[PDB]
Order: structure tokens, then C-alpha cells, then sequence
């Protein structure tokens, strides 16, 4: 891919809020616009250097929290980031509990996802001549989600070590009947807008991705209704914690994600038609 | 906004079939152009007057049925509404339903939704750059729904007083599979097309939104599955009566609708970021 | 319609791999093109005679499985047939199970579907101004289901006499936890990617249409989950019974398909508005 500037690579890619971004921490960063067959990734992606590991970061919503989850290119966001040569994705997200235990505060690092999505326009990088159905079974990559549990456990922070994500369309929030169907119906644990189809194209894409989420709320089961208000409030009170858990797992992954913990790693071997 | 005639105004908007707007009632009628970024609203906007309340009328499929529930400007339909000054609307709606008590010619003012549809485009007004997500924990308006209430018990009609309402995507109705969810799953009680996007869109507008149904059917249920032919003949054996709710509960709007008993009325307070 | 060449007819479509299609078999065989106000089938249409049964094949993922499910042209490719004149659609496909009993290797006939996709972007050929709503209760023709089963059972071959195909939007296959749902909560029998909206739109062309499923996995279930890899190979290795269900039910499809087990046959009587 063509980048500006020339040459850029990196090894590790984080998408998440750009408050993630510490410039205190990431060396010689550098704002890289890396072209795409399907126009452009949502913001400029930072790419800079923690403890000898190639970071690439890029914010989904934009900086300045610019584009909703359904307007979001995320055909062009993981394009680039493979493009860089990432192989492995920390995904850093907000998400709403629809279970008391996982209290707000606390991050979850999900191994399931339901996706209740609809209009997101692409859900695959591949619509023809080769078919490519990617098996997601076990969507995560699960060396990486035993790092972020990891992580948290040596800071002394709660980190949920699995949960049923389900994706839902939004923007709005869900219903109370919605909510209903979602806990009591598919028993899921915890409730976002943008994993999907982020995890799909992460997936055809060979990358080792996984989700840190943070619980910001209990959707419509605490005594007053989730609102916007309330999650960037509750994401930003606990920011730094999820900094800290990135710093962190990142000089850890110089490596390579290990093949029989990365269920997406050769997902093309047996993919494609 | 720019509307053609200039100038015009509207308190109430009702949305429905063409069929409820009764020229023996409607005061100093007009067909009232209203701009939307959107392209057309489903058909022209008749403004005038009912008991000195303003009311601006709105058949969702345009007059004759012209435009499937997949097909329609939604966006558009609420832009006009809400240029136009809009803080009440009463949706009238044809429904089925999955339980033997909610008969037909019987009304219905749900409570809550669950939205099975797919492909209506666009959920939401905001696309970015302010990221917008309203609370629908409660998605219609509490006030208006206990004012469509009394009316029907007023009149002596039967009017359940509350309901879950399943939207699915159509044109083509439920097979019994799918029914068998919507009912013993989902736990719902009736089953439409034209809810979502219009109650989302309304909800972002701020206003007061409820949905007056009328059951029209048993879906799969009765002996024979639900036709087309079924719901419109049903309708409009019982047009006359939610014409005499439409024109009982309108004259009772002239003010406002109660901010703690109107979810939506403050929606962007705390869902734009 | 225009064809090229001029003036081609066709009595019953088949609608799956190119590989069903067999030189062999199939008397005097034409490459059709035949317009659609949709642009492209999938493929050339090859017309040929079977047992003086005058048939249209149309792969649907095109020759060489060039077009994934989410890509393919469902409304050029029911009009195409639909110009042709058929009345009979025998569609072929694979299949994953949900149950143990419902072996890879073994044929099934459903007879009911839960549509989980979103993203075909159209599920009707009626957009407006005509509205049609076609009753879908018993969306698969009884007919030409049950002469799938006889074939089958006189064969020697297992076929099951219903099921509930679960349509997911794929192109990656179900995660865990949504498998468990499709299997445990709405208690499909069957999963697939290509049967919505090729089942809408035929039924809404009047149309006689029903699915022979070849069950090539157990989706999530088994030791290892579903590749396509196995998909492919078990369908090829099973591709030839499939042949000899097709040519066995085919000859006997000269006449009519039977009204009162034909569900779609005169959908639009009821069905517009
Ligand atoms: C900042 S408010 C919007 C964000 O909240 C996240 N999220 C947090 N709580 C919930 C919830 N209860 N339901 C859905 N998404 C949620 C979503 O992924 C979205 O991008
Ligand atoms: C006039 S026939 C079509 C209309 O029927 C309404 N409706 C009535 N009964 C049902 C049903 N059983 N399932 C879905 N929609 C229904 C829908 O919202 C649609 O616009
Ligand atoms: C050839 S691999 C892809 C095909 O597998 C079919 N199919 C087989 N098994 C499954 C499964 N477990 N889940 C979904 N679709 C499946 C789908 O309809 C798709 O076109």
C-alpha cells in the first residue's frame, strides 16, 4: 500500500478512544495516512514506538468521538491496519452489563459475540471472485485475551475472563423489551454498537484481535436508563486504567501471536472457495 | 425550513393511512410542501385545524398505499413533522397479533418494541460529526399513550394498555417458524412493519410519539395465515373507529406534553457527544 | 422479456452448484442470456430438456463459485427464471445441522425458516406503487417438497421430511454462542447462507419452490468447527446423489404444480394493494 508518510509499518494495532494515546509514552510518533481500496480509515493513524513495540493507533469514532458506530469505515480501519503489517489488535471498548457482577468500572475481556447488527453495509472484505468464509467459532484470538486478562490481574483490577458480547445496531439504545431478549433470551453478558463487523474483517485479515471492554453502565437495569452522557462520563473516569492495562500487555507482544492460540491466524487455509 | 405554502405551522402530526383525514372535520385544510434534506416525505403534509388545535396529517404509505413499509422516507417524514413545529404525534397503525386475547378490530397502545428489521437504510438522523444516542429504554411517550387510552375507554372501545411490538423487515409476513419466536421466544404480543425507523427518528426529533394500533389479525395463528387482502379489509371495517379516537384525544393536545412523562422530549440533553 | 438467443422457455429451474448440471443428461442445452431490470443472473442460464422436461440452471454462486451469498443477484436471477416461464424451482444447497440426527451426508427437505441476514439489500421485488405482502406462513411449495422426499426415500437416500433453516448473513460462519441460540433458543434444525430472499422473491413470482439441503457439517458442534474447506468437500463427495435426486424428480415435473399444496402459486391474489 502506498502510506505518507513512505515506508510506514508497524506491529501491533490499537483501536479504541484517542484518549488511549499517550504522547508522555509513544516514540517518534507519527501521523501516517495509509492508502485503502475503500476510502478513508476514521482518523490519521498514530503510529510510534512503547518499549520497542510498532504501534499503530487508530480511533474508531475519530478524535473528537466524530463518527458513530454505524458510519464507521471499518473496511478501510482494518485494511490499513493490516496494511502496516499489524498481526495482532487490541480492541478497547465500551460496553453496557446486563448481569449485576459485572459492575461498572470493570473490564471484560469477551470470548463470544452475538451480532444483532444490520446496517453496516459490508460485513466481509470478500464479495467475489473468491468466496472466503471465515470460521469464527472461537471469534477472539485467545492468546491475546489471556494477556489482557493478565494484565489486569498483575494491577489488581477485575477483568471478567469471558463474556457473550452482543452488537447491537444503534445508535439509540436498546428497549427494555430489547434488554429482555438479550439477557434472559440469549444470555449474554454485555452489550456494544461497534464490535461488528470490526472482529470479521480482523479475522479475514489473519490479525490476533481481541476486545478489552470496560463496563460503563447497566443498559435499562439500574434504577435510571443508560445515556451517552453517563458512558463517556464512566469510560473517562476509568481511561487511565485502560492505559495502564495497554502499556502493559504492549512490550509483551514483540512476538508473534502463538498459532494454536489464534483461531484467525490462518483463517484463509480453509477459507477460501 | 422552506415549506410551499410559506409559513406553515403544525402542533400535531398524525401519521396513518390516508383514509383517517376527515375533510368534514378538518379546518382550513392545506397540502403543505415542507423541505427535508431527505427528498419527499411520502406524500403531501395536509395541515388545518381540529378543535383550534393544529394538526399536520401524514400517510406514511402515501394516499392509495403507494409505498411499502421498506420503501419509505422515514427521515423525511420526521424532518417535515418536526419543521414544521411539531411536539405530538399519533401514530395509527395496522398490527397482528400473537396472543388470542389481542383480538382483531381490538386497539392497542404498546409500551415497547423489539426491532427485527434490516434494511430501512437509515436508523438514526446522526451520521457524525456529534455522535447522538438516545435512551429508548421507555420508546414511546407516556403521556400520549395514556391519553390514547382514555380516549378508547372513553368511547367504550377495547384498547389494551400495553404491548410488545415486533418489528420485522417484510414486505412478505412471518412464516410460523419466525412467528413461533416472535411468541413463545421474544414473549411479544403484536407484530408490524412501519414502526423502526419512525419511532427512533421521532424520539431524536424530541417529540412525543405514540402508536395507536389496531389488530387486524392472528398472523400465522387462526386457521388461515394472514393476508394482505385481511389487514386492509379488517382496517377499514374499523377506520371509523380510531378516526373517533384521533378526533376525541387531538382537541385534548393544545399544550405540551409532560416532560417526566415524555421519554424523548429532552433526548439530546444527555445523548450527543 | 428479451433472451439471446430469441424466443427460450424453460418449465422448471434449478437453482445450486454448476456441478448438478450434467452434459450427459441434459438434451440439446443452450447458454441463455435473458434480461432482467436487475442487471446480471449469476451466470449464463443453461436451458436444456430432461426427459422432454424442458430446465434452466442457474448457478447461483455463478461457475466456479465465483459469487458469495451476501453478492448474489436473488432478484435478477428469480426474474430471469420466472421470464423463462418456470413454474417448478428445485433449489440445492448446503446445509449445516443443529442436531446430531441430522448426519452430514444425509438430505433434507425443510419446510419452515427463520431469516437472520441483513444485508441483501432487497427482499421483495414490490417497492411501490403496487404494495404486496405475500403470505409466507408455509413458505416452501408442499408439492415439490414432498416429490423431493419420494425421490429420496425411493433412492435408498436419507432425507428428512422437515426442518427449520436458520439464514444467517455470513460470509464468516456463526460463533459459538450464536449457534446456541439458532440450536437451543429458536430450535432450528438447519443453517445456511443463500435461501433469503431467493425463497421471497419466488414465492412472490407465483413460483413452486423448495430446497433439497445436503447437510455437509455440524456448524460449531463437532470437534473441529465448520471450514468451508469441509463444506466443499463434503458437498462434492455428495454432489452425485444429489444428481440422481434431481434427474429422478425432474421428469415427473411436466405438469402443474397442485394449488392447494402450492402456497405462492396465487400469492398475489390476496397479496396487493
Ligand atoms: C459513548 S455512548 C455510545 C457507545 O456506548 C457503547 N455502549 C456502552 N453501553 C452500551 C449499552 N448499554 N448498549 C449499547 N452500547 C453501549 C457503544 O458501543 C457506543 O459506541
Ligand atoms: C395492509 S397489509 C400490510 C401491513 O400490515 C401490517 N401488519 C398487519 N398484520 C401484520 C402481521 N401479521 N405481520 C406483520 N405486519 C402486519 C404491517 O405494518 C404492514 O404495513
Ligand atoms: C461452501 S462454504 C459456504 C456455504 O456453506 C453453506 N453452509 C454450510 N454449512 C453452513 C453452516 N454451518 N453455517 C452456514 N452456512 C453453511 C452456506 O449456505 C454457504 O453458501
Amino acid at each position: 500500500e502506498i502510506t505518507r508518510p513512505p515506508g510506514v509499518r508497524a506491529h501491533v494495532g490499537v483501536i479504541g478512544g484517542s484518549g488511549l494515546y499517550d504522547p508522555g509514552i509513544v516514540e517518534n510518533p507519527v501521523e501516517v495516512k495509509v492508502s485503502t481500496p475503500y476510502g478513508n480509515p476514521s482518523d490519521f493513524i498514530v503510529v510510534g514506538d512503547v518499549a520497542g513495540v510498532k504501534v499503530a493507533f487508530l480511533p474508531r469514532h475519530g478524535r473528537g468521538h466524530r463518527i458513530p458506530p454505524h458510519a464507521i469505515n471499518y473496511r478501510a480501519n482494518i485494511w490499513a491496519l493490516k496494511a502496516l503489517g499489524v498481526k495482532w489488535v487490541i480492541s478497547v471498548s465500551a460496553v453496557g452489563s446486563l448481569r449485576e457482577d459485572y459492575r461498572p468500572g470493570d473490564f471484560v475481556v469477551p470470548d463470544q459475540f452475538i451480532d444483532m447488527t444490520k446496517n453496516r453495509r459490508h460485513y466481509t472484505f470478500y464479495d467475489g471472485p473468491v468466496t472466503v468464509h471465515v470460521s469464527m467459532a472461537d471469534p477472539f484470538c485467545e492468546d491475546l485475551r489471556q494477556r489482557l486478562i493478565d494484565s489486569g490481574r498483575r494491577l489488581g483490577y477485575t477483568v471478567h475472563e469471558r463474556g457473550t458480547y452482543v452488537c447491537i445496531e444503534g445508535p439509540r439504545f436498546s428497549t427494555r423489551a430489547e434488554s429482555r431478549v438479550w439477557k434472559d433470551v440469549f444470555k449474554a453478558d454485555i452489550i456494544g454498537m461497534t464490535l461488528v463487523p470490526e472482529i470479521n474483517l480482523a479475522c479475514e485479515a489473519q490479525l490476533c484481535y481481541a476486545t478489552l471492554a470496560m463496563v460503563t453502565d447497566y443498559d435499562v437495569w439500574a434504577d435510571r436508563p443508560v445515556t451517552a452522557e453517563e458512558v463517556e462520563r464512566v469510560m473517562i473516569s476509568n481511561v487511565e486504567r485502560a492505559r495502564r492495562m495497554l502499556y502493559d500487555v504492549i512490550p509483551k507482544l514483540a512476538g508473534e501471536p502463538e498459532l494454536e492460540r489464534c483461531s484467525c491466524c490462518r483463517a484463509l487455509d480453509t477459507a477460501a472457495i
